[PDB]
């Protein structure tokens, strides 16, 4: 319901996904806008989607919402039971895709990163915060790491990063962008709103650009084993990457499966790394 | 009514008209389109407004719709009641505005689409193309197609106002005052099908274009300029090289058509004399 996303439909069958994305991107700029943290027209407090054992000074495990314009609270609703009776797990919501007319875009990615860093400090408390996030959310957990350390003197104890791409390795990204545009569509429990589409642009073109930081926090790369299309092996490797992790797990799937079907293995990754880290 | 026009209309408020419509003409590329006159999805047939005289090889006017989102059947109404009892005037659709009608691949093809049309509506009558501001540089394009490609050069152009790519900065500069214009201007909401045309059209315009059309040119210009000039910028009035006849009119870019459409006619009507 929306011309953008019968325009995405068309760019997806041409073909044409990347060159898509740039568009949302540059109509995003024209909708309204918040510019400081403050400013955020949405309520902020993440959901406890499952607790750990009743029996202080344990990590919790922080869902950063992605990019997806087809995502929102049902994200981490599969992988999240699987922490239950071993970790809190505490979903944050990605500012500009809520309803209440629509959610105001962030002006810069500081901003809205800034606002997830005030709502997840207040509701860990003490506890030591591990992010995680999956594709365009991993990139942002990291993103949101190095910000809560920098600006908020509030080093994570570790970021999981479940299949990034990050800038220097878009190769996968651009030869199965027509599988990623189909796998949007796929994963719709209801049409993908123009306004949630154009915060997918915006977001998505915050992560293009320069982002100097590298967090302190130790990473463990969460990666899928099937290739989530044709891929000629002369290319290289394409598989998921990160620069330097702590850690790197191989789980089953392909980059929307490995969570789909097989988060169980997912979240036996993290827990093994989380007690490997804490003891 | 949909996102697109409230995009737009932020777009305006901010003084980024210009920006917004590159963004138009990049996700026009996304809509389903038309690559050959033949497969064009709308009737063009012209719509016969006013009447001219019973009494022969007089000239037909015909009215080149321009590229406005809020415009269509209405544009040419205003100036129609003048040359009733005077001459035929014909106003031809422009294709994509018309489920939401197929966009032209290019301009060309378009203007093909436009021709047939038309040719067979005129019959054996000289035909003169009229377009203001962006349908004035369509004018002149279809003016251009008509002879290269269909072996009929119409009998002359009128140019209610037009700013062609080398002399748009007053247009540039006013842009604001344009994009405000539609929203004034507004009957219903302009939809996001209507926006995306308006968008692929004006980058058509601001491309490359193949020649002269031999036609005789009347240039009509607007006399009081749409917003802030400073004095030395020079010239704000809309231009076009060695028109045969240049007619000033009360008005601006806008008014001229809006409230001073029996002076815009007057010109015409001493002007086909003239060239008959
Ligand atoms: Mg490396």
């Amino acid at each position: 319901a929306g011309m953008f996303r019968a325009l995405f439909r068309q760019a997806v069958e041409d073909d044409r996904y990347g060159e898509f994305l740039d568009v949302l991107a540059e109509a995003s700029a024209f909708r309204p806008q918040f510019a400081s943290p403050e400013a955020c027209s949405e309520r902020l407090d993440p959901v406890l989607l499952a607790g750990g054992p009743t029996d202080e000074g344990r990590a919790v495990l922080v869902g950063c919402t992605g990019t997806a314009a087809n995502g929102g609270p049902h994200e981490f609703l599969r992988l999240s039971t699987s922490f239950q009776e071993e970790r809190d797990f505490l979903a944050v919501p990605l500012p500009g895709y809520g309803t209440g007319g629509t959610a105001l875009l962030p002006a810069d990615l500081d901003t809205a990163l800034d606002a997830q860093a005030r709502a997840i400090l207040r509701a860990a408390g003490d506890a030591p915060v591990v992010l995680l996030g999956h594709s365009g959310g991993a990139l942002l957990a990291h993103e949101l790491a190095f910000r809560l350390e920098r600006a908020h003197g509030a080093p994570p104890a570790g970021i999981v990063l479940v299949d990034p791409y990050p800038p220097g390795h878009q190769e996968p990204i651009e030869v199965w962008s027509r599988q990623l545009g189909e796998g949007l569509f796929a994963g719709e429990l209801e049409p993908m709103s123009d306004a949630r589409l154009l915060a997918m642009g915006r977001y998505a073109r915050f992560l293009a650009g320069p982002r100097p930081g590298r967090s302190s926090a130790p990473v463990l790369l969460v990666r899928a084993s099937e290739p989530l299309g044709d891929w000629q092996e002369e290319r290289g490797d394409w598989r998921a990457h990160w620069d330097l992790p702590h850690t790197v797990a191989d789980v089953p799937g392909d980059h929307f499966t490995m969570m789909r079907d097989h988060a169980p293995a997912v979240a036996e990754a993290v827990l093994s790394w989380l007690d490997a880290i804490e003891g």
